[PDB]
């Protein structure tokens, strides 16, 4: 932001000034050696602070200020006078402001002194936001929009992030001068810049920098940018445009630098939604007509758009000028579309399944208000040991506003981390509960049953093809009981280490009734359908039927489930068949969209 | 850090208690039903902090903390009565703790609860400190230490972090549980740790997980550590060790975790050594027999060892326990040996010329006790625009203490950074001057002497095969006047560039005549030999001699280059024949390696 100029008393000294930078004087360098003093004067838009005659010694700071842009080539004067003989100095004013989003407001700001070209978190920070393109606006075309260098429609400048660039500068003054935009050669393949006029591309991959074709005058122009590639474990996150002006009055030497300004933008990361986060609609997908019923009428009570799922998770990207969903794919066909975008980066769990997040909480002192990534993997690696993929660990991990939170489910046969843990909307306290599966807790409802005299109810009632099992024998099996006890203390230890990672009371957990069967390679698999797993939307849940044995015309795990489910707010609401069963594959149809968070995602600090 | 145990009055709990952990019991959830009171009574080895009887609320906490390690399984004891049914509760003490030099003194700590298993920069910080063992000190081993799987020599040892595992159990404590040491598998090809005893290796690339064979009772265990890679783009620097507690008293059901315990270990990053640190050993390697001479001379003059370069730059990496020198070689033969590191990460600004690092500086807040990185870049990506390979620059940024900064070189035909810069010792303020080329310099004083009557001067004297060129018509020359105006505005952009990136005021620069001549493609070639590049040995320096002009017996170029570094203090000896040419390539064949800083790299906080 400075310019050193050297005059000299054998030749007139031309030089360029941009409004807005400091100017100093260098007279000392080529002043006459007989000469000890030296006195300045100059036209009435210079103006000089220098810290009546001066006495020449190279302490003295001459610095220089131009009120506005000129009108003429080196209509600014100013002489240097030596104590004599006379040294001259034309000056030029131009006008040369890069300008972009920086205060993250909606509406395009010039460079403002604070930001310095550097991007900072937080509500006093500054810096522009970038979203990837990864949507499909135009309906006609089938590829996602960034992978292209072209600007099909209107309805595209929505996402694209906006830069002008404004000069005012003599009409004359472009003739021996130019200016380039550039981007770093390891950042083009990461950001395309169109020059609307009706677009066209000037920066992109294979095209880091281009010449500007601008007039003289007062006149501004307007850049709409685009990013290619989401923040990975080899891209942080950060683009940097940068304008040049060059000299170019020598015709025989290369062009000269005389001015560069740059604007710092950050490509928006991948953020998910827990279940307290309302939601905007629900998505289905032969079996199971009358459930489609049952799922209808939840989706009608809770207020929310219903149209006809564990292998991707929708969730969203943001700016202060665009907002719209984005599904992650899991790598175990992408949904492009006007506002909806696609991101795509083999063990079993690597599905998303595996992958969840908590509401907004603080740990220790550190805020989330935007919750934590959980996903599962082993307690230590060994030969028989599943992990998630690194790749998608990494990729979690550089969204950077959701800290991934590494948890225990290579017990169970799947290795999902939803089919033990679940979380839902509390009226006080935090304003959620933390859904876990206890063994325990069903022992003692089966126990207690016993005790009342109704040790002889039969589960799995009612169904076609399924074996009756009664409360009595089942609680005098001394092989499932010992299983049922390991499995608590699986979670048992997984209970612990989100207390300490969410920072959660025990005021804060639920236990749900729920017990599981060994399998082959001593994994786990639900013994009943898994009611801890669900679909949450508001108040109204949607608990899988558990089928539990009945005890005075209704299900006596259906009245523990709601003994302390009711008192939160919620209505239950069991589904007939919510699980279906493949060929060996248990899955669920239902996914859900949900409203993104208030609170804008740059306002944290990681 | 915590347990949670649940006891029931129809079966005895016997649980395990690390020291140092806390430890909470459950003794609402299998209560009877009919009781809605309780007491508890334990040990005297057993201390109970619960918040005379109590009403067994949900909300009630039952803590626990054991005095010391048990000398039996189960020798302590805790009762809970409802109300009577009582439930038992046999509790074993054992010592679990992992040690790290974690303090960075020397001598290894104990987890020390402000660590909290993450590594933290600054004075205030904590966090164990790795080398990697990039060096030889087997010297029949001709490869590096770190290439295989074994430890041969006792003086390795010293280059390896240590690591501790302090054991108080019982003695018949281990024939039921287990331990097993581990890291993660992204990291297990950064590390590998051997067991002493004797050495042999538990944890490495293809080994993330090693069962441990410790006896009952007091036993402690040392480890030894090395890192196998520097922090790079892929690999941010951070090691974590893992020691797990599993029981193992079902034969049939798999390996439970009971307790786990982290180390996390820093890769200490390559740092460079600036002019004004002190040479350790000057390093020379046919010709200018005469210039050895003159070359040893100013080693003894400057008490420094000499041995008998410019595409290597020796740095060095540092530990409270080892500090040793590392030579990184530039991709444009590995000189391994006792305490002598080797790293290695094609255009012309991948040679180490273009790679200099500045003095300790302080930049408008920011503090840089370590100095800046400075290498030189194009202004903008062209198609004739050079630059310095992005694997290059992108290890110096990994290495994160000295913040590079992008300097403009592309200009100059070789495109060096070290030609038209340098720094030296001063005695006042910085301590330091900055040493810029300057053809205006240059010029001043050929006009001056012109007017002085010795413009009849001829350069080039005493030359074997070299043309006389005279004063008067070197000042007459139109076409080298206008290239080293332009020269002088290159070295002026890269001027202000230093002033802002390392904030320097005028009064720490110094101006060194010199003046270049273009080459094809409007390239820079130094017009007579470059003074301001040369060998800085603290005091004493080492410029090449100019043969400029000889005006009443001295050379006046040397005695300007004199009369602006003798009042620092410097001792000028100039060279007869400090470059040479080949074949086409301008070379010098000296290289320095310089004391370390004393301030620890670790305690600044980038
Ligand atoms: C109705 C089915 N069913 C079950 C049952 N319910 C399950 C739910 C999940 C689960 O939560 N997920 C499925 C995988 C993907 C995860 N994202 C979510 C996983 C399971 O085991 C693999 C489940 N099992 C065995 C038990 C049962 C007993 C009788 C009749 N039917 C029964
Ligand atoms: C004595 C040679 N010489 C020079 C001269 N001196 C140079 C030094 C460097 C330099 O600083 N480096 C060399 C490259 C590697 C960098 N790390 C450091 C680079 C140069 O041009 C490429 C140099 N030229 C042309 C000019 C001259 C005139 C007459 C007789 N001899 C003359
Ligand atoms: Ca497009
Ligand atoms: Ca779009
Ligand atoms: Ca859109
Ligand atoms: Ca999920
Ligand atoms: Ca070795
Ligand atoms: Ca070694
Ligand atoms: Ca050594
Ligand atoms: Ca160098």
């Amino acid at each position: 932001q400075g310019t050193l100029i050297r005059v000299t008393p054998e030749q007139p000294t031309h030089a360029v000034c941009v409004l807005g930078t400091l100017t100093q004087l260098d007279i000392c360098s080529s002043a006459p050696e007989d000469c000890t003093s030296f006195s300045i004067n100059a036209s009435p838009g210079v103006v000089v602070d220098i810290a009546s005659t001066w006495p020449l010694d190279p302490g003295v700071e001459v610095t220089l200020t131009m009120k506005v842009a000129s009108g003429s080539t080196g209509d600014q004067k100013v002489q240097i006078s030596y104590y004599p003989v006379k040294a001259l100095l034309y000056l030029t004013g131009v006008e040369i402001s890069l300008c972009a989003d920086i205060t993250r407001t909606g509406k395009v700001k010039p460079t403002a002194v604070k930001d310095q070209r550097t991007w900072t978190w937080g509500p006093c920070g500054q810096g522009a936001i970038l979203l990837v393109n990864c949507d499909r606006d135009n309906l006609e075309s089938s590829a996602m929009d960034c992978e292209d260098d072209e600007v099909l429609d209107s309805e595209d400048l929505q996402d694209m992030s906006l830069m002008t660039l404004s000069t005012k500068t003599p009409k004359d003054f472009f003739t021996n001068h130019t200016l380039v935009l550039h981007v770093a050669r390891s950042e083009m393949d990461k950001v395309r810049v169109f020059q609307a006029t009706k677009c066209s591309v000037v920066l992109g991959p294979k095209w880091p920098s281009h010449y500007l074709m601008v007039p003289g005058g007062k006149h501004n122009m307007d850049f709409y940018v685009e990013a290619l590639a989401f923040p990975d474990t080899d891209f942080p996150g950060l683009i940097t445009l940068t304008i040049s002006l060059l000299d170019t009055s020598n015709l025989e030497l290369p062009e000269a630098v005389v001015f560069q300004d740059s604007v710092v933008f950050r490509v928006a990361p991948w953020i998910m939604t827990p279940n307290t986060q309302p939601p905007q609609e629900v998505y289905a997908c032969f079996e199971n007509e009358d459930f489609l019923k049952s799922v209808t009428t939840l989706a009608m009570k809770a207020k929310c758009k219903l149209t006809i799922q564990d292998e991707m998770e929708i969730g969203y990207i943001q700016a202060p000028h665009k907002t719209l969903p984005v599904v992650f794919d899991s790598p175990r066909k992408r949904v492009m579309g006007p506002d909806f975008g696609y991101v795509t980066r083999i063990s079993g769990l690597d599905s998303f399944g595996n992958l969840e997040v908590s509401p907004p909480v603080t740990v220790r002192g550190k805020e989330y208000p935007l919750g934590r990534i959980l996903f599962g993997d082993s307690c230590y690696p060994s030969n028989d040991s599943r992990q998630m993929h690194q790749a998608l660990q990494d990729f979690l991990s550089a969204q950077q506003v959701q800290a991934p939170v590494k948890l225990y489910s290579d017990w169970l046969s799947v290795g999902h981390v939803d089919e033990f843990l679940s979380f839902v909307p509390a009226p006080d306290r935090k304003g959620f509960r933390l859904l876990l599966a206890s063994p325990r807790s069903c022992y003692k409802l089966f126990q207690e049953q016993q005790n009342e005299g109704h040790g002889e109810a039969l589960l799995f009632e009612g169904i076609k093809k399924k074996k009756q099992q009664k409360i009595k024998n089942i609680l005098s099996n001394k092989t499932l009981r010992e299983h049922n006890s390991f499995v608590e203390r699986c979670i048992d230890w997984n209970r612990e280490l989100l207390k300490r990672e969410l920072g959660l009371a025990e005021s804060d957990i639920i236990d749900i009734p729920q017990l599981f069967k060994l399998k082959e390679f001593s994994k786990a698999e639900a013994f009943f359908p898994n009611m801890v797993n669900m679909l949450v939307l508001g108040k109204h849940l949607g608990i899988p039927k558990p089928f539990g044995p009945v005890i005075n015309g209704r299900c006596c795990l259906e009245e523990k489930v709601c003994s302390l489910l009711e008192p939160l707010g919620l209505q239950c609401t069991f589904i007939n068949d919510f699980f279906t069963y493949h060929i060996g594959e248990v899955h669920a149809g239902t996914n859900v969209r949900r409203k993104p968070f208030s609170f804008k995602w740059w306002n944290m600090v990681p």
